[PDB]
């Protein structure tokens, strides 16, 4: 809604939804630039807790909650998809929320925004609604072999052939369910991007993404694939649809011909983005505070030095954990979490590098 | 001499709460260590980056001790604690900083002299305690000399006019007297010392000062002495036990001779430029040698960098021009109450051109 919003200085305090590792994150550079931070989050132990200078505990669902932060922010922000899209519309129209409601709103919903991103003229991978039993019919029609069937709301079925089709009749049943072309997928990357007052936007370098069983896996500056230019043309696309303050994240599939599609939007702080730290002479987290608090962005983002950024899962500090002593070029950031579980993000690790390549090749080794 | 490993979700206390205090917390709880912090005062900038705060006076043996007893490790952030205070807690909690170079440096004299024996070179100084012992200084050192307080206080001797002024600090404390140089610039290196021995230097500092406070760092030196600085540091390394950051500032007079100027036992206000323009930082660097863990071989200075202080009259003056400026960098500490001469915030402008810069930064602070 507000292309221009309050200008805030150093001593004003800023409100995150969500205590995670991005809130954490986020308050760190908060705190640094002294702007004072207050985070809510139903778990005593979030990341996040013990850089701020007040601590919320309560439920996303809390509209009590919710407002005692308004009543004790000049800004509020949020760190991941918590919050109900309705109780945000609520926040914004009583506290100072650049960020707005609508992003969240349109991302919950799988069918509409590949519809307002298609209807922006944006290329997103081939979609159709899956509401009823008979629009498998349709999609096996217009889309697949192979498709994926994903939920419209808020789960997937791969669906290679007929062998997989019985597995999807079942998803559609509990469900509303978006299919999806199924790209062989060349390559992945990611574009992070900052956009603050006045309809100033900064844009990061092009990261190239690894997932593994679909979680980050690795990322690299630069992406070893130039898809700059056409990255910012789709994101620019995008802005005119979907209103974004802050740092927010696109990221993209490369098939098998070289061509470029959209896939998802973070309307926040991304995994993808963390390398800039090290990196970058500014973070994903110091432009998403410059832009949020109604600073100048720079014009431009640095890429200091190239970069792999590892994720670290429970089970990577399980095999990893003892090595770290030994390796300062590792650069790990751990986010205190009390809680190890195998697939739970603990923490990551950027490794500086003017050999990209063979720093991927050594990570390979290292996390096999 | 070695030092425990202690791996993240280990717990580190930190003696004072100012602004090194904050971002040596800032760094810990990135790398995952909890965070307790010890100050007399509420407001301290590193309050809420802490896990736990212990508000108390630096000669508060029960609250000293809690610390003790709640961590794995203790760091000062400043000269804070009295030395005997300093060599008990080091005695029976791990303090891998130690309390000698608190010790020494709490005294000229004898720091000079522990210098000197080292073979670093140093100002030329003698002993100031009696009236008598002026005129030995208006022999051996010349005019102009300086009479500074050997403990803790200071009189520049110019000629004859002034010597009623240094007897009169004579005649309340006991003096160390130095030579007065012309200085052409003042440089320092910061460094960082861990376990096994282990060595690594950041980029050369020219400093500049004004009143006697921090004014400017700039990042690279424009005086080639990294070579000798280094040969000064590891001379001083032999006769003084640092771990963590330490940083030493020099001299170099108008003949281009260099002399230890100034030790700190501890991260120093010259070494923030590193934040943004190096691939690690001291902070970094302090918390990995704290705690036992190996250093990187070398620093990166990965862009050049102007740092400025911001002091209260900084503040006043520019406050409300930042938000036209991201390529500053701030850094605002936190602190409550604004006082002209205090030390409020800093910037770091990285640069390509640190000559232009600089003289954009001459225009700005002009004010």
């Amino acid at each position: 809604n507000a292309m221009n919003f309050n200008k805030l200085k150093f001593g004003a305090t800023i409100g995150i939804i969500g205590g995670g590792q991005l809130g954490k994150m986020m308050a760190q550079s908060a705190q640094k630039m002294g702007y004072k931070v207050v985070v809510l989050d139903p778990s005593e132990d979030c990341p996040c807790r013990y850089v701020a200078h007040e601590f919320i505990q309560a439920k996303y669902d809390d509209e009590k909650a919710l407002n005692q932060l308004g009543q004790k922010c000049d800004v509020i922000t949020y760190e991941f998809e918590n919050i109900s899209a309705q109780q945000l519309k609520l926040l914004c129209e009583k506290y100072n929320i650049p960020q707005g409601y609508q992003a969240i709103q349109l991302l919950q919903d799988r069918l509409t925004e590949k519809e307002t991103l298609k209807s922006a003229g944006t290329k997103v991978v081939p979609f159709i609604s899956v509401k009823e039993s008979t629009d498998i019919d349709k999609a096996i029609e217009t889309l697949g072999y192979p498709f994926i069937v994903k939920t419209r709301f808020g789960g997937q079925v791969l669906i290679n052939n007929e062998k997989d089709l019985q597995e999807g009749f079942k998803l559609i049943e509990t469900s509303e369910c978006v299919a999806e072309k199924y790209l062989n997928i060349k390559k992945e990357v990611s574009l992070t991007v900052t956009r603050g007052n006045n309809n100033q936007i900064t844009f990061f370098p092009l990261q190239e993404n690894e997932h593994r069983n679909q979680i980050l896996f690795k990322t690299i500056v630069p992406a070893r694939i130039d898809k700059t230019a056409e990255a910012k043309e789709q994101v620019n696309k995008i802005i005119q649809s979907i209103h974004f303050i802050g740092t927010f994240t696109v990221e993209f599939f490369i098939d098998s011909n070289n061509q470029l599609y959209v896939n998802e939007i973070a309307p926040r702080p991304h995994n993808s983005g963390h390398y800039s730290i090290e990196a970058c002479d500014y973070s994903q987290f110091d432009t998403h505070i410059l832009a949020v608090t109604g600073q100048s962005l720079p014009n431009s983002i640095e890429l200091l030095k190239p970069a792999v950024m590892m994720n670290l899962l429970g089970k990577d500090l399980d095999l990893l954990e003892n090595e770290f002593n030994e390796h300062p070029e590792w650069h790990l950031h751990i986010y205190g979490k009390s809680e190890r579980k195998d697939s739970r993000k603990m923490g990551h690790m950027t490794v500086l590098t003017n050999d990209v390549n063979q720093t991927e090749q050594d990570m390979y080794a290292k996390f096999e």
